[PDB]
């Protein structure tokens, strides 16, 4: 920036303060080429003339008693006939560096300096806050300096810092709560003071003194005064300091690491002279102050983020708690809202968005939602001056001021937003921000603030801005714990309700057929009526036998259709509670299976008959055929029967039949491939076999679902003793019914 | 070896180290009640002979004409004519205590107070951690006063000591890991390290100065002597650096919160002297190292118990991805012992336990499984110590000496415990370097081998105490890894038995439509063979038709299971292509429809004529009857008419019509309520119905995913444009079929 202010160069100004002399050497010679001045009072020879000259008659003889140690240490207490001096040494440019400087006068302030500095560290300290360190940092400056205002600068990421603790005299004008332009720094400042850590200011209406000669020979400009300590400074500051009021200026420079956290100022009324080893204190004092505020930085810092860690988990212990998604996030809001500070919380995971808490309306949640897909970011984005850059959002900005957003889901819409309410602030300025400086003709310079009065700047649509810790919350939100468990409840949501609907296509399917299978029974009647009744005679044999065989046909169709609806249909299967003969039924069934048995060389066994139970006739008998073709499908074995018999009250029985203790335990029992006994509880699940569908002769695995449906409608349960190659014996508890 | 250690006490022992001067006064005159001996060198008078003598004859006016500024200050240097003495002045007990000590030669201009801390300070602009921050100031401290040896040592819980930092020079053996036990360091010792932060004992071998008299007249004990620092030490401490060879010792305390934390001991092997502004720095280091250490110690948990926390995230990242508990737990067993900082882990899920890394044998983890069970604790135990509580396991403590268990089921044995080693093969050899030294004392005073196998002894078979954080990270492991893994299982076996359902579903209609097709595969058969069982008149004409009719019956029911065929499925039946005219299908529906149409008062519209397009007619057929069907069922107008039209290529027509680029787009308009624009694409679903199942004179919602299945098949897609109140009109596209 070539502006008025940065363009300005420093340390080359050239320029020296009233009291100081400066001296310099080059080479094993030691000649002069750069003296200042006002040297004639102490040297007592035209500086002019003594340009060049041996120094080792130029300098007074005194000095050389000490020079040597001097130069080893390069800080030195001599006498002179004008007064006691204090002469420092610097290598700068490649030159060797002399002061010389008024001395202090008071030797008993040293010792007592050491008992004052040691005020900061204290016996106590911290134990109230930084504000307590900060307060006492400031007032133990100013008693140590003697100064009248004393005032701590913090900057700020712009660059326009503020004003934290203050120290005041008696009828001084305090600072505190103001701030400050970033204008009023320029970078040289900035640049410099990372290498100076203090600079003193003792008369600003002190001419500079100037430097012969103007320019070095070898390099066509004055020597460099970076590490010296009596550079005058630019008239534009001294002319600010004179518009301020103030006199003299002193400030020290607090580094955190390479960074200027802020300087420590003082001011004062009247022309005034600090000594080196009370500058040196303050140094000290600023070294301590630095490192105090950079540990206790460090644990705040560190505290939040555990504490931000430590309500991410509960969040997750307590979605994992409850079993109502949305409604478990409504009733524990505020913790969400909690998790970053925000007001708002709103969910994207693929359906209707979920909104928390003071949130903007459906259509601007949908138009953001649409937008943020082209705005390229890696994981997230976050902006405190919506608004602004949204301007269709900027007109309810009342409740979406600022906002975050984090990419749910690695690439697709599903984006979670936290919302910020309009947050209002004013600030006040010592001078107007907007002209932080008066042009003049010509523009070669920009005269400083003529006033510094406090100006009030309110600013509108605002929040507070987003903190790191916000930034590491939502990143740990998106993954690592809370991501999981959202993006597994959305899945167990969205597809549960799949399945709701699924099993209402099969109710839907199940009715279907219900009002379909009103057809069938009326085709029977029709075929059924009107035939083998009145013309069965004008029939004939060969007609009479076609239309029996007909009808044969249909009624097996008919049976085998009710048969096949074993679903609930248009009324749920049940049982009649009967004084039915078991054996006649199991003989019917054998004789209806006859035919399938003498295929598959099974052999009916019969070593008892089953007693008669009070049970339907017609169940019990597809109980029997469902268990029999069960027991035969998987038969491997050469030979191939079934034995069935009944455990009646006292009859032994084996230990899988003795687990109920019924009236009667029909068991039927085959020397089959069998199941393994923990499948045997798996095969009475509905289409369930312990072989492949298209083997066996084909299979469907409704009949050991059927018989355990009969078996629990009739107060009991069927159990199936199967091992692997041992063959499988079902066994199926009848109780007494219904009384 | 004497063991009136812990209790004899260091107050009274009544000596003081060879080169300091103590006198003491009491009363408003300022009276002598004990003396030194060395008072003859420095007095020129008898000792005992100047007890009871008037203050001001005793002492030289030198000290004084300052004794009111030394009163005041507390410390003062002076010059007297033997040579300077500095003079410290403290009240014990009563007794005032005047303390003088010859101070150092050097004329204090070198290196003056207040200038050796910013030397001390300035190396500490890092120090990022803890560590690093005490071997820092050890090693700078070692610099500075350029003694031989400097240690710090850390105090456990229970007071045993730990060597953390050592900086040393090069040639003498290390001790850095040491460990002691607390009974190297007496319970008055520590007490005295944290009432006053510094000691110095200049000679070893000096014999220590009695004081005259022996006892005080009055309380009968020797005068107290913590709050100088000139008092003698116990005869056993000499011993013991005399073993050690260390000629001369300097201990600075380390506080925190008032609690004693550390020590930094400086050990040298000659007597060496230390300028007092070195001590008066090293007293404001300590204050700053305690004022450091309390915000390190802070930070440093809180970081630690943070990246506890967040181990929990890559952990559930491994979980939800697919993958088992046991297989994440076997990838992952690295990541699972720093959460609690183990060497093995043990958990019993239900199965067979699962180990990883160090453990006992299974069997006697599942012994110690079920002792635990009896033992009362809620959700978690710990010990440090397991042999003391359960003896089985006390011989084989070695690979499990504490333990750490939380129970998972509620009720159940379902636990996870991890195992920590004794805390003797964690820490490192240390104590015995070998080449021992050539004097063979007793030694168990003698550090080397002596300690660090007391030490040894007292703490065998014990584990480092249990941190507050692992426990926090064990509960946060039980609660969310539970809490996700439980709804994980959940997860699991619901999709799986979804798909087992949906795919049962499809198998069983497969199933059924196969019965329903062989059924009437007989049905039909039946009813063509009644015309021909006749085979003449006898049967009569109208018989014969009602068996005709019977037919038609047959054929009918035939068609319902067609119907069935293609009414679940989408279309259960491969395409076809054929050049079937779209306007003889559309008379054919109107007229099938044309009594529900009189019904409805529907009218038929066709604007203009349907051309001919390569399309299935019974296909076409169907779409337009569920097109015709969907757009009467929602038709509450007065004027109720369908409208049905045919657009071509490159003929104008709707947008939503325009969606598919096809040769052919048959429309079909109504002015009924319709659906709305969301609900255009959700009314396409199978069994989806925008208003209720049973209005409208019932309803199913597939004639709509029958037609949009239809249009899919044949390369397109169907659309339908409809809003509230506003009618509908449903277009098919019609593709150009296979090439
Ligand atoms: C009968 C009690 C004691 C036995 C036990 C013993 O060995 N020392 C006993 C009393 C005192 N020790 C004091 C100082 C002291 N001792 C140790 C022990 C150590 N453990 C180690 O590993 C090492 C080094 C290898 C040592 C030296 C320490 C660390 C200290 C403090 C260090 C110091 O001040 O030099 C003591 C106080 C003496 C005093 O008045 O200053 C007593 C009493
Ligand atoms: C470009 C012109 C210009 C405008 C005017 C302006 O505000 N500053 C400026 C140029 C320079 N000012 C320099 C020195 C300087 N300014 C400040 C500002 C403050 N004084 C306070 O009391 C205070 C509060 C707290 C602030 C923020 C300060 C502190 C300095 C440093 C000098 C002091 O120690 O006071 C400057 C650099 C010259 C130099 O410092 O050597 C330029 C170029």
């Amino acid at each position: 920036e070539l502006s008025q202010c940065d363009r300005e160069p420093i340390h080359l100004l050239g320029g020296i303060q009233a009291y100081g002399v400066l001296l310099a050497f080059r080479g094993p010679d030691r000649r002069l080429e750069v003296v200042s001045a006002n040297t004639q009072a102490l040297l007592g020879r035209p500086p002019e003339a003594l340009l060049g000259k041996t120094a080792a008659q130029v300098l007074p003889a005194e000095l050389w008693a000490q020079w040597e140690l001097l130069s080893a240490r390069g800080a030195l207490r001599v006498a002179l006939p004008s007064g006691p001096y204090r002469a420092l040494l610097h290598e700068s440019d490649g030159l060797t560096v002399l002061e010389l400087e008024p001395a202090e006068l008071q030797p008993d302030m040293e010792e007592t300096a050491l008992e004052l500095v040691r005020r900061l560290v204290s016996p106590l300290a911290g134990a109230k806050g930084t504000r307590e360190l900060l307060q006492t940092a400031a007032n133990t400056v100013r008693a140590l300096t003697g100064f009248d205002r004393v005032m701590v600068y913090r900057f700020d990421a712009d660059w326009h810092g503020e004003v934290l603790a203050e120290s005041k005299r008696e009828g001084m004008d305090g600072f505190l709560g103001m701030h400050f332009p970033a204008t009023d720094i320029p970078v040289q400042a900035r640049a410099l003071y990372t290498r100076n850590p203090l600079r003193l200011i003792a008369n600003a209406r002190a001419r500079p003194v100037p430097l012969v000669p103007s320019v070095v020979p070898e390099l066509g400009r004055p020597l460099d005064l970076s590490g010296s300590a009596l550079r005058s400074v630019s008239p534009i500051h001294l002319e600010y300091l004179r518009n301020m009021g103030v006199e003299a200026s002193f400030s020290l420079s607090l580094l955190k690491d390479g960074a200027l956290w802020g300087l420590i100022a003082c001011h004062h009324l009247a022309p005034l002279h600090l000594s080196y080893e009370r500058r040196r204190a303050c140094e000290v004092l600023t070294q301590l102050l630095a490192l105090q505020l950079s540990s206790e930085e460090r644990a705040a810092e560190a505290a939040e983020d555990s504490h931000r860690a430590a309500l991410l988990g509960p969040l997750a212990t307590s979605l994992g708690a409850g079993g109502t998604l949305e409604e478990a996030l409504a009733k524990d809001g505020a913790r969400v809202l909690e998790l970053t500070g925000a007001t708002g919380a709103a969910l994207l995971l693929g359906g209707e968005p979920l909104l928390v808490g003071r949130t903007p309306s459906m259509d601007e949640v949908e138009a953001l939602a649409a937008w943020l897909a082209p705005q390229p970011f890696q994981t997230s984005f976050h902006t405190e001056r919506l608004g602004s850059l949204y301007p269709p959002l900027a007109a309810r900005a009342d409740v979406a001021a600022g906002l975050l957003a984090v990419r749910l889901a690695p690439a697709s819409s599903r984006l979670a937003l936290w919302f910020r309410p309009e947050a209002v602030r004013t600030i006040s300025w010592a001078g107007n921000p907007r002209k932080p400086a008066e042009p003049e003709p010509g523009h070669a310079r920009l005269h400083p603030r003529g006033s510094f009065q406090a100006w009030e700047e309110t600013v509108r649509e605002t929040s507070p801005a987003w903190k790191r810790a916000d930034l590491a919350a939502a990143e740990g939100f998106r993954s690592a714990l809370i991501g999981v468990v959202l993006r597994q409840a959305a899945e167990l949501e969205r597809l549960s309700e799949a399945l709701s609907r699924s099993n209402a296509e099969l109710d839907a399917f199940g009715h279907t057929v219900a009002h379909d299978l009103k057809e069938p029974l009326r085709g029977i009647q029709q075929y059924a009526g009107f035939v083998m009744e009145d013309y069965h005679g004008a029939l004939g044999p060969e007609g009479r036998g076609h239309m029996e065989s007909l009808m044969w046909l249909a009624q097996r169709s008919g049976d085998m259709l009710d048969g096949l609806f074993e679903y609930s249909r248009a009324g749920r299967v049940d049982l009649a509670w009967g004084e039915v003969n078991m054996q006649e039924v199991v003989d019917e069934v054998l004789a209806t299976l006859s035919t399938r048995f003498q295929a598959e060389k099974l052999t009916v066994r019969m070593p008892r008959r089953l007693p008669t139970v009070r049970c339907d006739g017609i169940r019990i008998a597809q109980v029997w055929a469902n268990l029999l073709v069960n027991a035969a499908k998987y038969q491997e074995g050469p030979e191939r029967w079934v034995e069935a018999g009944f455990h009646g009250p006292g009859e032994p029985r084996p230990g899988a039949a003795g687990r109920y203790a019924s009236a009667y335990v029909f068991y039927v029992k085959d020397p089959g491939i069998g199941i393994a006994p923990p499948f045997h509880e798996a095969i009475f699940e509905m289409f369930r076999r312990l072989h492949s569908a298209k083997a066996y002769g084909g299979g469907t695995g409704v009949g050991l679902a059927i018989a355990r449906r009969l078996v629990q409608l009739h107060g009991g349960a069927l159990w199936v003793d199967s091992a692997p190659k041992q063959g499988a014996t079902f066994y199926f508890t009848l109780g007494r019914g219904p009384g």
